[PDB]
């Protein structure tokens, strides 16, 4: 979390950082790339892990910011590029502070070019989504119809069963809100899972319903 932090506790983070995005977003065994250790909380210049995406795919791009917002307590900036027949989405503790493409911050709708930094963050996220409880935003890349071009879109999801839900949030208030009226956030949920690591897979798998 900065130049001084000791070698063993980066260690531990980045191994954190890594396994949850490859969790989170649901990645196959060889769709991560890995910046060494050494790097972490150094150069902000370089990203912890770039992940490969597949088009016409759900990815659970707010769930994973605000994860790596509770394990660092830093600002984290995820930034989409087009290697040319690839979107990556390139994870950093913190923004970088010189990019080696022009950058601009996501909409609802995007057109992603080779040689263009897209970046997403909380901010970013949270001008964007409906003001509904419990919302997720999630982000799907696009084939274009031209060469070279990626359209990525941001989108907003819910839970599939209401019912089931409110289940689920029961047994989160029973471990217990930090939001308005002590009312569960996202931040709440991930101190909660950190505990409780199969209340997240259950949370997870059923925010899977494009909201209208």
């Amino acid at each position: 979390g900065s130049h001084m932090a000791s070698m063993e506790m980066n260690k531990v983070l980045h191994q954190d950082l890594v396994q949850a995005t490859r969790r989170i977003l649901k990645l196959g065994p060889s769709e991560l790339r890995v910046t060494d250790a050494g790097l972490i909380c150094k150069n902000p210049n370089y990203s912890v892990c770039d992940a490969m995406l597949k088009t016409d795919t759900v990815y659970c791009v707010e769930y994973l910011l605000s994860y790596w917002e509770s394990r660092t307590d830093h600002v984290p900036c995820f930034i989409f590029k087009n290697t040319g027949c690839a979107v990556s989405l390139c994870c950093f503790v913190r923004a970088p502070v010189k990019l080696v493409s022009p950058a601009r911050h996501v909409g609802e709708f995007n057109v992603l070019k080779v040689n263009e930094s897209l970046i997403v963050t909380l901010k970013d996220i949270e001008e964007i989504k409906p003001s509904a409880y419990g919302v997720l935003t999630k982000c799907v890349v696009r084939k274009s119809n031209s060469a070279s071009v990626f359209n990525i879109e941001l989108i907003a999801f819910g839970p599939e069963n209401e019912g089931e839900y409110e289940n689920l949030l029961r047994e989160l208030y029973a471990k217990k809100g930090s939001g308005s009226g002590g009312s569960l956030t996202l931040h709440d949920l991930h101190d909660i899972f950190r505990e409780h690591p199969e209340l997240e897979l259950k949370y997870l798998n059923m925010m899977k319903m494009a909201i209208t």
